[PDB]
């Protein structure tokens, strides 16, 4: 049998393991009603990144996305002081800038904003700080370089470094023929890459759109 | 806005992820009607501990439960040569030995087997043995038992150590206000042990029946 995870559930959830940071919860809270929020990775699902880093053992972080902030502050608290993430923000829409909540929990000082397309950002961190930079590294960027991200963040991550990639099931349209967006085609096609990748430790979880965590082998 | 697993997607899931080793697939296939395969963790859930135990750099590793074998195997797989796996099998009813299947890999030599109550081997590795010997705990016995399994599991855990705990919502039952069953009754008392606890991180992860996975300091 299948969890189905109802909305009283998740409350529960929410209420004995979630210990979110004040700042985080007013980022969240006052972005909540911005549609971007969507786009955001979920409470927990932050969190469990959190552990991540831990776990990791991670200086140096980079993840890539349509941000509001609140991933690259989880990110840093997890942090150590001497420790560092570097958030690529590709929005070009409506934005509020983190800064302020940054401040406000002692973190502007370790978060390193990079706006602009990802590609271009990324191919910018390899030439200026070579390939094994990250110990943790967080896709969530356009779908549609999925293939040049996934590829790139492989020659970025450590070897001990671990990969995280978001909506591995594109709201169930990877599963869905009829569909023929370029975005789904991409998610496909990359589920594809990694499964006959042999480069690869591999786990797939299906706790938020679906979330893959690689890792060199 | 929350992800279903539908079988269907849960066939692409494993599809695309999985990468189950001969003996253990093998072992997964006898055991299936035995109906003890109930109790046996899902073979993604299986992947993904082991990505924790690569992540957690870890060279001993304890069980919980009325295995069949399977997730003693894939730890041990996940775990270097020098490596030590102990499983604890509390086990009565019907059963077949998993050694067939860890020689034919050859793990054998790492997989330490206990029968018997956890409680009491829990003591016994406890009451000499010492103290944060396993990198990783998974506990996943006796649902009555768990507040107790919870503290030992502190103590023999080491720092940077991991805990994995599952059957965290019981199917749901963690929210029935007309559930009396000491089972759920005690897992929710842990749940309220583990929302107020200050000595550890905590991460939930929706997957399976729930999984805290809580670590030192």
């Amino acid at each position: 049998k299948h969890l189905s995870l109802t909305p009283e559930l998740y409350k529960y959830l929410l209420d004995i393991s979630l210990r979110e940071h004040p700042a985080l919860a007013a980022l969240r809270k006052e972005t909540s009603t911005m549609e971007l929020a969507n786009m955001q990775v979920a409470p927990e699902q932050a969190q469990f990144m959190q552990m991540l880093i831990r776990l990791t053992r991670a200086k140096k972080v980079l993840e890539l996305g349509t941000f509001t902030g609140y991933s690259a502050l989880a990110m840093s608290l997890a942090l150590p002081d001497d420790g560092q993430v570097i958030t690529c923000d590709i929005n070009e829409g409506w934005t509020k800038h983190a800064h302020p909540y940054w401040r406000e929990a002692k973190q502007e000082h370790k978060i390193k904003l990079r706006l602009g397309p990802a590609l271009d950002t990324l191919h910018s961190l390899l030439n200026e700080g070579g390939e094994h930079q990250f110990d943790f590294i967080f896709i969530d960027a356009d779908k549609t370089n999925y293939l040049n991200y996934y590829e790139l963040a492989l020659k970025l991550v450590t070897p001990k470094g671990l990969i995280a990639i978001d909506n591995i099931f594109w709201d169930g349209k990877v599963i869905d023929p009829n569909d023929t967006s370029g975005q789904t085609r991409e998610i496909k096609k990359l589920n594809q890459v990694i499964k006959n990748d042999s480069r690869v430790f591999v786990s797939l979880l299906a706790i938020a759109d679906g979330m893959f965590l690689v890792q060199p082998i």
